[PDB]
Protein backbone atom coordinates (compact mmCIF):
# COMPACT_ATOMS: atom_id res chain seq x y z
CA UNK A 1 0.00 0.00 0.00
CA UNK A 2 3.02 2.35 0.50
CA UNK A 3 5.37 3.44 -2.78
CA UNK A 4 8.73 1.67 -2.87
CA UNK A 5 11.75 4.42 -3.65
CA UNK A 6 15.60 3.19 -4.79
CA UNK A 7 17.76 6.27 -5.35
CA UNK A 8 21.61 6.78 -6.66
CA UNK A 9 23.89 10.05 -6.55
CA UNK A 10 27.24 11.11 -8.40
CA UNK A 11 29.71 13.46 -7.73
CA UNK A 12 30.24 16.44 -4.75
CA UNK A 13 26.77 18.51 -6.46
CA UNK A 14 25.56 16.08 -6.27
CA UNK A 15 23.50 14.57 -9.16
CA UNK A 16 20.71 12.08 -7.56
CA UNK A 17 17.93 9.69 -9.20
CA UNK A 18 15.28 8.64 -7.33
CA UNK A 19 13.25 6.01 -8.70
CA UNK A 20 9.53 5.37 -7.04
CA UNK A 21 7.43 2.21 -7.63
CA UNK A 22 4.34 3.24 -7.59
CA UNK A 23 1.33 0.84 -8.59
CA UNK A 24 2.83 -1.04 -11.36
CA UNK A 25 4.95 1.59 -12.69
CA UNK A 26 8.46 2.91 -11.87
CA UNK A 27 9.20 6.50 -12.64
CA UNK A 28 12.00 8.89 -12.01
CA UNK A 29 12.58 12.65 -9.99
CA UNK A 30 16.19 14.28 -11.02
CA UNK A 31 18.44 16.95 -8.45
CA UNK A 32 21.63 17.89 -10.03
CA UNK A 33 21.69 21.12 -7.71
CA UNK A 34 19.26 23.11 -9.34
CA UNK A 35 16.00 22.38 -8.64
CA UNK A 36 13.99 18.67 -9.23
CA UNK A 37 12.62 17.49 -12.26
CA UNK A 38 10.91 14.36 -13.86
CA UNK A 39 13.26 11.83 -15.84
CA UNK A 40 12.56 10.31 -18.64
CA UNK A 41 12.80 6.40 -16.97
CA UNK A 42 9.11 5.20 -17.07
CA UNK A 43 9.01 1.09 -16.68
CA UNK A 44 6.63 -0.91 -15.48
CA UNK A 45 7.50 -2.55 -12.16
CA UNK A 46 6.27 -3.59 -8.49
CA UNK A 47 10.05 -3.20 -6.70
CA UNK A 48 13.29 -1.73 -8.05
CA UNK A 49 17.00 -1.26 -7.34
CA UNK A 50 19.77 1.12 -8.25
CA UNK A 51 23.13 1.06 -8.94
CA UNK A 52 25.70 3.62 -11.04
CA UNK A 53 29.40 4.61 -11.24
CA UNK A 54 31.19 7.41 -13.04
CA UNK A 55 33.36 6.78 -16.12
CA UNK A 56 35.13 10.07 -15.66
CA UNK A 57 32.06 12.63 -15.11
CA UNK A 58 30.07 10.39 -17.75
CA UNK A 59 27.48 8.50 -15.09
CA UNK A 60 26.43 4.85 -16.13
CA UNK A 61 23.31 3.84 -14.30
CA UNK A 62 21.59 0.37 -14.07
CA UNK A 63 18.15 -0.19 -12.71
CA UNK A 64 16.80 -3.36 -11.46
CA UNK A 65 13.15 -3.58 -12.41
CA UNK A 66 10.96 -6.74 -11.03
CA UNK A 67 7.63 -7.34 -12.30
CA UNK A 68 5.89 -10.48 -11.42
CA UNK A 69 7.34 -12.47 -13.14
CA UNK A 70 11.07 -10.81 -14.49
CA UNK A 71 13.67 -8.61 -13.45
CA UNK A 72 14.86 -6.61 -16.44
CA UNK A 73 17.78 -4.46 -16.46
CA UNK A 74 17.63 -1.16 -17.76
CA UNK A 75 20.62 1.12 -18.66
CA UNK A 76 21.20 4.44 -18.94
CA UNK A 77 24.79 5.62 -20.53
CA UNK A 78 24.02 9.04 -21.51
CA UNK A 79 22.21 8.50 -24.36
CA UNK A 80 19.08 6.66 -23.18
CA UNK A 81 17.69 3.98 -21.89
CA UNK A 82 18.37 0.42 -22.79
CA UNK A 83 17.19 -2.63 -21.98
CA UNK A 84 20.52 -4.89 -20.74
CA UNK A 85 21.92 -8.51 -20.45
CA UNK A 86 20.88 -8.95 -16.63
CA UNK A 87 17.48 -10.97 -16.43
CA UNK A 88 15.65 -13.28 -13.95
CA UNK A 89 12.32 -15.20 -13.07
CA UNK A 90 10.74 -13.80 -10.02
CA UNK A 91 7.65 -14.32 -8.53
CA UNK A 92 5.32 -11.45 -6.84
CA UNK A 93 6.96 -9.90 -4.10
CA UNK A 94 10.63 -10.69 -4.84
CA UNK A 95 12.93 -7.57 -4.26
CA UNK A 96 16.55 -6.82 -5.18
CA UNK A 97 19.54 -4.55 -4.13
CA UNK A 98 22.60 -3.19 -6.38
CA UNK A 99 25.97 -2.47 -5.55
CA UNK A 100 28.77 -1.74 -7.45
CA UNK A 101 32.16 -0.55 -7.88
CA UNK A 102 35.38 0.86 -9.57
CA UNK A 103 34.82 1.82 -13.55
CA UNK A 104 35.10 -1.59 -15.22
CA UNK A 105 32.42 -1.88 -13.16
CA UNK A 106 31.68 -4.99 -11.38
CA UNK A 107 27.83 -5.49 -10.31
CA UNK A 108 26.57 -7.26 -7.49
CA UNK A 109 22.73 -7.78 -7.23
CA UNK A 110 20.76 -9.44 -4.46
CA UNK A 111 17.42 -10.98 -5.13
CA UNK A 112 15.25 -12.25 -2.13
CA UNK A 113 12.58 -15.09 -3.86
CA UNK A 114 10.24 -17.01 -1.70
CA UNK A 115 12.51 -16.15 1.08
CA UNK A 116 15.79 -16.84 0.13
CA UNK A 117 18.42 -14.35 -1.26
CA UNK A 118 21.04 -15.31 -4.04
CA UNK A 119 23.47 -13.33 -5.94
CA UNK A 120 24.33 -12.29 -9.24
CA UNK A 121 27.61 -10.68 -10.52
CA UNK A 122 28.72 -8.92 -13.65
CA UNK A 123 32.93 -8.82 -13.85
CA UNK A 124 32.78 -6.52 -16.93
CA UNK A 125 32.45 -9.81 -19.68
CA UNK A 126 29.17 -12.13 -17.88
CA UNK A 127 27.18 -12.55 -15.34
CA UNK A 128 27.86 -15.53 -12.98
CA UNK A 129 26.08 -16.75 -10.12
CA UNK A 130 27.78 -15.41 -6.60
CA UNK A 131 28.17 -17.82 -3.24
CA UNK A 132 25.83 -15.69 -1.67
CA UNK A 133 22.44 -17.97 -0.33
CA UNK A 134 20.87 -16.74 2.96
CA UNK A 135 17.32 -16.70 3.91
CA UNK A 136 15.31 -13.49 3.87
CA UNK A 137 12.32 -11.75 1.94
CA UNK A 138 13.86 -7.96 2.32
CA UNK A 139 17.22 -7.38 1.36
CA UNK A 140 19.62 -4.08 1.03
CA UNK A 141 23.44 -3.76 0.47
CA UNK A 142 26.80 -1.45 0.35
CA UNK A 143 30.06 -1.85 -0.77
CA UNK A 144 33.23 -0.22 -0.40
CA UNK A 145 37.00 -0.36 -1.30
CA UNK A 146 39.61 -0.95 0.64
CA UNK A 147 42.48 -0.33 -2.59
CA UNK A 148 41.27 -2.98 -4.77
CA UNK A 149 39.92 -5.55 -2.33
CA UNK A 150 36.19 -5.11 -2.39
CA UNK A 151 33.96 -5.56 1.34
CA UNK A 152 30.21 -6.01 0.51
CA UNK A 153 27.53 -5.75 3.38
CA UNK A 154 23.70 -7.13 2.93
CA UNK A 155 21.25 -6.35 5.23
CA UNK A 156 18.75 -9.61 5.18
CA UNK A 157 15.47 -9.28 6.88
CA UNK A 158 13.29 -12.01 7.25
CA UNK A 159 9.85 -11.99 9.13
CA UNK A 160 11.71 -12.16 12.16
CA UNK A 161 15.16 -10.55 12.50
CA UNK A 162 17.60 -8.49 10.19
CA UNK A 163 21.02 -10.14 9.90
CA UNK A 164 24.17 -8.30 8.58
CA UNK A 165 26.40 -10.97 6.43
CA UNK A 166 29.89 -9.57 5.28
CA UNK A 167 32.09 -10.19 2.51
CA UNK A 168 35.70 -9.36 2.49
CA UNK A 169 37.55 -11.17 -0.50
CA UNK A 170 37.82 -14.41 1.53
CA UNK A 171 34.39 -15.74 2.44
CA UNK A 172 30.49 -14.47 3.79
CA UNK A 173 30.52 -14.70 7.25
CA UNK A 174 28.09 -12.96 10.22
CA UNK A 175 28.47 -8.84 10.50
CA UNK A 176 28.31 -7.00 14.45
CA UNK A 177 24.88 -5.35 13.36
CA UNK A 178 21.64 -5.17 15.41
CA UNK A 179 18.49 -3.90 14.16
CA UNK A 180 17.59 -2.55 17.86
CA UNK A 181 13.92 -3.46 16.37
CA UNK A 182 11.20 -6.09 16.80
CA UNK A 183 10.06 -8.47 13.56
CA UNK A 184 9.31 -7.10 9.88
CA UNK A 185 12.22 -4.80 8.87
CA UNK A 186 12.47 -3.05 5.37
CA UNK A 187 16.22 -1.67 5.15
CA UNK A 188 17.76 0.50 3.09
CA UNK A 189 22.14 1.10 3.46
CA UNK A 190 24.67 3.56 2.27
CA UNK A 191 28.21 3.55 3.36
CA UNK A 192 31.44 6.06 2.96
CA UNK A 193 35.10 5.80 3.51
CA UNK A 194 37.60 2.76 3.90
CA UNK A 195 36.67 2.28 7.48
CA UNK A 196 34.08 2.10 7.02
CA UNK A 197 31.24 4.23 7.93
CA UNK A 198 27.82 2.38 7.27
CA UNK A 199 24.06 4.35 8.06
CA UNK A 200 21.08 1.62 8.16
CA UNK A 201 17.72 2.72 7.82
CA UNK A 202 14.73 0.51 9.00
CA UNK A 203 11.10 0.97 7.86
CA UNK A 204 9.14 -1.23 10.58
CA UNK A 205 5.26 -0.84 10.89
CA UNK A 206 5.10 3.07 9.82
CA UNK A 207 8.54 4.23 11.92
CA UNK A 208 12.13 4.68 10.20
CA UNK A 209 14.88 4.09 12.64
CA UNK A 210 18.82 4.51 12.19
CA UNK A 211 21.76 2.41 13.24
CA UNK A 212 25.50 3.81 12.74
CA UNK A 213 29.13 1.76 12.36
CA UNK A 214 31.98 4.12 12.43
CA UNK A 215 34.79 1.13 13.03
CA UNK A 216 33.55 0.67 16.53
CA UNK A 217 30.58 -0.85 17.49
CA UNK A 218 27.03 0.08 16.38
CA UNK A 219 24.61 2.93 17.84
CA UNK A 220 21.48 4.33 17.18
CA UNK A 221 21.52 7.52 14.84
CA UNK A 222 19.53 10.48 15.53
CA UNK A 223 17.56 10.20 12.18
CA UNK A 224 13.90 8.94 13.64
CA UNK A 225 11.32 9.70 11.19
CA UNK A 226 8.14 8.29 9.91
CA UNK A 227 7.45 5.75 7.05
CA UNK A 228 6.65 2.48 5.20
CA UNK A 229 9.27 2.27 3.08
CA UNK A 230 12.60 3.72 3.05
CA UNK A 231 15.76 4.73 0.98
CA UNK A 232 19.28 6.22 1.25
CA UNK A 233 22.08 8.02 -0.77
CA UNK A 234 24.85 9.51 0.17
CA UNK A 235 28.10 11.41 -0.90
CA UNK A 236 31.62 12.98 0.24
CA UNK A 237 32.37 16.84 -0.33
CA UNK A 238 36.13 16.18 1.14
CA UNK A 239 35.65 14.98 4.55
CA UNK A 240 32.03 16.22 5.18
CA UNK A 241 29.79 13.39 4.44
CA UNK A 242 26.04 14.62 2.91
CA UNK A 243 22.76 12.06 3.46
CA UNK A 244 19.38 11.92 1.60
CA UNK A 245 16.81 9.80 2.98
CA UNK A 246 13.66 8.79 0.94
CA UNK A 247 10.76 8.26 3.55
CA UNK A 248 7.80 7.16 2.17
CA UNK A 249 3.81 6.67 3.89
CA UNK A 250 1.05 6.37 1.26
CA UNK A 251 2.22 8.10 -2.13
CA UNK A 252 3.85 10.71 0.18
CA UNK A 253 7.77 10.70 -0.21
CA UNK A 254 9.53 13.15 2.09
CA UNK A 255 13.46 13.72 1.85
CA UNK A 256 15.50 13.97 5.01
CA UNK A 257 19.27 15.92 4.22
CA UNK A 258 22.13 15.64 6.88
CA UNK A 259 24.71 18.55 6.13
CA UNK A 260 27.00 18.07 9.22
CA UNK A 261 24.42 19.72 11.16
CA UNK A 262 21.39 17.54 12.33
CA UNK A 263 18.71 16.52 9.90
CA UNK A 264 16.53 18.79 7.85
CA UNK A 265 13.59 18.43 5.37
CA UNK A 266 15.01 17.87 1.35
CA UNK A 267 13.14 19.94 -1.51
CA UNK A 268 12.54 16.51 -2.74
CA UNK A 269 8.58 16.40 -4.26
CA UNK A 270 7.41 13.40 -6.18
CA UNK A 271 5.22 15.99 -8.29
C1 LIG B 1 30.00 -8.97 -27.99
C2 LIG B 1 28.63 -9.26 -27.40
N1 LIG B 1 27.58 -8.34 -27.84
C3 LIG B 1 26.32 -8.92 -28.31
C4 LIG B 1 25.55 -9.55 -27.17
C5 LIG B 1 27.72 -6.94 -27.76
C6 LIG B 1 28.71 -6.20 -28.43
C7 LIG B 1 28.77 -4.81 -28.28
C8 LIG B 1 27.84 -4.10 -27.47
C9 LIG B 1 26.86 -4.87 -26.81
C10 LIG B 1 26.80 -6.26 -26.95
O1 LIG B 1 25.92 -4.27 -26.00
C11 LIG B 1 25.92 -2.91 -25.82
C12 LIG B 1 24.95 -2.33 -24.99
C13 LIG B 1 24.93 -0.95 -24.78
N2 LIG B 1 23.98 -0.32 -23.97
C14 LIG B 1 23.60 -0.91 -22.68
C15 LIG B 1 22.58 -2.02 -22.83
C16 LIG B 1 23.40 0.97 -24.42
C17 LIG B 1 22.97 0.96 -25.88
C18 LIG B 1 25.88 -0.16 -25.41
C19 LIG B 1 26.83 -0.72 -26.24
C20 LIG B 1 26.88 -2.10 -26.46
C21 LIG B 1 27.86 -2.68 -27.30
C22 LIG B 1 28.91 -1.77 -27.94
C23 LIG B 1 28.97 -1.63 -29.35
C24 LIG B 1 29.92 -0.81 -29.96
C25 LIG B 1 30.82 -0.10 -29.17
C26 LIG B 1 30.78 -0.23 -27.78
C27 LIG B 1 29.84 -1.06 -27.13
C28 LIG B 1 29.88 -1.12 -25.58
O2 LIG B 1 28.91 -1.39 -24.87
O3 LIG B 1 31.09 -0.81 -24.80
C29 LIG B 1 31.87 -1.77 -24.07
C30 LIG B 1 31.04 -2.82 -23.34
O4 LIG B 1 30.42 -3.79 -24.22
C31 LIG B 1 31.33 -4.72 -24.85
C32 LIG B 1 30.80 -6.11 -25.19
O5 LIG B 1 31.31 -7.08 -24.27
C33 LIG B 1 30.60 -8.35 -24.24
C34 LIG B 1 29.26 -8.31 -23.44
N3 LIG B 1 28.94 -6.95 -22.90
C35 LIG B 1 27.84 -6.22 -22.63
C36 LIG B 1 28.29 -4.94 -22.17
C37 LIG B 1 27.39 -3.84 -21.68
O6 LIG B 1 26.51 -4.58 -20.85
C38 LIG B 1 25.66 -3.69 -20.07
O7 LIG B 1 26.36 -2.96 -19.06
C39 LIG B 1 26.88 -3.98 -18.16
C40 LIG B 1 27.68 -3.21 -17.16
C41 LIG B 1 25.80 -4.81 -17.47
O8 LIG B 1 24.92 -3.92 -16.76
C42 LIG B 1 25.09 -5.61 -18.52
O9 LIG B 1 24.03 -6.45 -18.07
C43 LIG B 1 24.58 -4.65 -19.61
O10 LIG B 1 23.99 -5.43 -20.67
N4 LIG B 1 29.66 -4.89 -22.10
N5 LIG B 1 30.04 -6.13 -22.58
C1 LIG C 1 21.11 12.64 21.16
C2 LIG C 1 21.66 13.37 22.37
N1 LIG C 1 23.06 13.02 22.64
C3 LIG C 1 23.37 11.97 23.62
C4 LIG C 1 22.94 10.59 23.14
C5 LIG C 1 24.10 13.67 21.93
C6 LIG C 1 24.35 15.05 22.00
C7 LIG C 1 25.40 15.62 21.26
C8 LIG C 1 26.22 14.82 20.44
C9 LIG C 1 25.94 13.44 20.38
C10 LIG C 1 24.90 12.89 21.12
O1 LIG C 1 26.68 12.59 19.61
C11 LIG C 1 27.72 13.06 18.86
C12 LIG C 1 28.42 12.14 18.11
C13 LIG C 1 29.50 12.51 17.31
N2 LIG C 1 30.18 11.53 16.53
C14 LIG C 1 29.80 10.10 16.64
C15 LIG C 1 30.15 9.45 17.97
C16 LIG C 1 31.20 11.97 15.54
C17 LIG C 1 31.64 10.95 14.52
C18 LIG C 1 29.84 13.87 17.30
C19 LIG C 1 29.13 14.81 18.06
C20 LIG C 1 28.05 14.42 18.86
C21 LIG C 1 27.31 15.31 19.67
C22 LIG C 1 27.62 16.78 19.63
C23 LIG C 1 28.71 17.37 20.26
C24 LIG C 1 28.95 18.74 20.14
C25 LIG C 1 28.10 19.54 19.38
C26 LIG C 1 27.01 18.96 18.74
C27 LIG C 1 26.77 17.58 18.85
C28 LIG C 1 25.56 16.96 18.14
O2 LIG C 1 24.42 17.21 18.51
O3 LIG C 1 25.70 16.05 17.00
C29 LIG C 1 24.88 16.18 15.84
C30 LIG C 1 24.76 17.63 15.36
O4 LIG C 1 25.85 17.98 14.50
C31 LIG C 1 27.05 18.43 15.15
C32 LIG C 1 28.27 18.37 14.22
O5 LIG C 1 28.26 17.10 13.55
C33 LIG C 1 29.26 16.84 12.54
C34 LIG C 1 29.69 15.36 12.57
N3 LIG C 1 28.78 14.43 13.28
C35 LIG C 1 28.50 13.11 13.18
C36 LIG C 1 27.53 12.81 14.19
C37 LIG C 1 26.96 11.47 14.43
O6 LIG C 1 25.58 11.40 14.07
C38 LIG C 1 25.44 10.15 13.38
O7 LIG C 1 26.09 10.23 12.08
C39 LIG C 1 25.48 11.17 11.15
C40 LIG C 1 26.30 11.04 9.86
C41 LIG C 1 24.01 10.85 11.00
O8 LIG C 1 23.85 9.51 10.43
C42 LIG C 1 23.29 10.88 12.35
O9 LIG C 1 21.85 10.67 12.30
C43 LIG C 1 23.96 9.88 13.27
O10 LIG C 1 23.47 9.97 14.56
N4 LIG C 1 27.20 13.90 14.95
N5 LIG C 1 28.00 14.89 14.36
Amino acid sequence: SSVQTAATSWGTVPSIAVYTANNGKITERCWDGKGWYTGAFNEPGDNVSVTSWLVGSAIHIRVYASTGTTTTEWCWDGNGWTKGAYTSSTVPGDQTAATSWGTVPSIAVYTANNGKITERCWDGKGWYTGAFNEPGDNVSVTSWLVGSAIHIAVYASTGTTTTEWCWDGNGWTKGAYTSSTVPGDQTAATSWGTVPSIRVYTANNGKITERCWDGKGWYTGAFNEPGDNVSVTSWLVGSAIHIAVYASTGTTTTEWCWDGNGWTKGAYTAT
